[PDB]
């Protein structure tokens, strides 16, 4: 039985020519979503027993587990086309601080650096839908990965922010914290090999 | 009168066409290098009176400075071709907060969690090529820029241990941190798109 978590920031496309790899080489494997912000706090709970974690959030050393690059992907900040800032330059981008921010809660009430709100004005959600309702309503800005905004960018219902800072938008890390068992493993080399050839062919 | 601080991470190469571009528009331009470990801490130095920095240090918010992405450079773990795990797996580099490492250190005894070392035997030095001195003679290993490490490869002086972590070598992210009278100036944004066509080229 192997055990992998997708946070909500990886496309799910990405989980598909992934989960194929696994079933040649694993007989059970199970899929669980999770918020980027909930991602880490999981995996470190013993019971949980995570496998593989797949996700954004970044720290230096979880304990008996291993950490490496499995590729990279694009957020965005994103607001109301209407919103007080919707098109101003990087004046406004400094400003950013000072407009309510949509952000990510968690279970645990902490933040890593990455996902850790910039605004004092700030209003958790559990998701990136609950996160764009909200900032499609004008109530604030928010960071949402590529494939959640594609769509509604395409429709004009929402405006990006991001581009004066991070041209192409802001590029982040896919992390795979992996179970230190899994380090010696011909089965795991030949997922992550797999892994990172998908998310290169995204982007 | 500009002064630009640019870390000894920045591939020399792109001081050019940058430093060129600024004297069109500015009359006198002052170019400083210094570690990555001590360009934030030089910049807040209220007396220092540098304008733009330019490093892969990252911190969420300094004093009166704005930050934004000029684009991206790869790193790479370096050690001595006979080194303890010279070419050993993923296993081997869970292994490297056990083997002695050659780290940057800083005028402020502090490191930023990115610069900060990884290991318990660390040794500290000011610049790479103290780094890369001792990391030649088997001392320990390091992180240091392609373009001071390219050269090495080639002769085999230097083994790459990076790949299993993150193939390609070790995306950063180069920060541009501007006085903050700078964002409504037709001046910044000219240097701002030249700057980000340039670190394009080099990979
Ligand atoms: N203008 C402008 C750009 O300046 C910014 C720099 C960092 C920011 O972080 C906000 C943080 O509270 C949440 N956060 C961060 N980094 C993420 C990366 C990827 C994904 Cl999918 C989500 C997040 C996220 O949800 C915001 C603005
Ligand atoms: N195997 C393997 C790969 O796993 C690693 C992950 C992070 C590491 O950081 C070491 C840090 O003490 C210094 N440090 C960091 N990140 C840098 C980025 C760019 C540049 Cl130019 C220098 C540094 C640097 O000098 C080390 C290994």
């Amino acid at each position: 039985n192997l055990r992998v978590l997708l946070d909500t920031a990886i496309p799910p496309s990405f989980c598909d020519t992934v989960s194929s790899v696994l079933l040649d080489d694993f007989n059970m494997v199970s899929l669980i979503r999770t918020s980027p912000a909930d991602s880490l706090a999981t995996i470190k709970q013993d019971n949980a027993e995570i496998d593989i974690a797949i996700t954004i959030d970044e720290e230096l050393k979880i304990s008996r587990f291993n950490q490496c690059v499995l590729g990279y992907t694009k957020a965005f900040v994103v607001a109301h086309p209407q919103h007080p800032l919707c098109n101003a330059s990087l004046h406004s981008i400094a400003s950013l601080a000072n407009y309510r921010q949509i952000s990510l809660g968690s279970r645990s009430g902490q933040h890593s650096n990455l996902l850790r709100p910039v605004s004092d004005k700030v209003l958790f959600v559990e998701n990136f839908d609950d996160m764009l309702r909200l900032v499609e309503a004008g109530v604030g800005w928010g960071i949402a990965p590529h494939y959640f905004v594609e769509e509604r960018l395409r429709n004009g219902t929402l405006a990006v922010l991001s581009e004066l800072y991070e041209p192409g938008g802001i590029d982040t890390k896919v992390y795979c914290y992996y179970n230190t068992a899994l380090e010696s493993e011909r089965s795991f080399l030949r997922f992550l090999e797999s892994a990172r050839q998908r998310l290169r062919e995204l982007g």
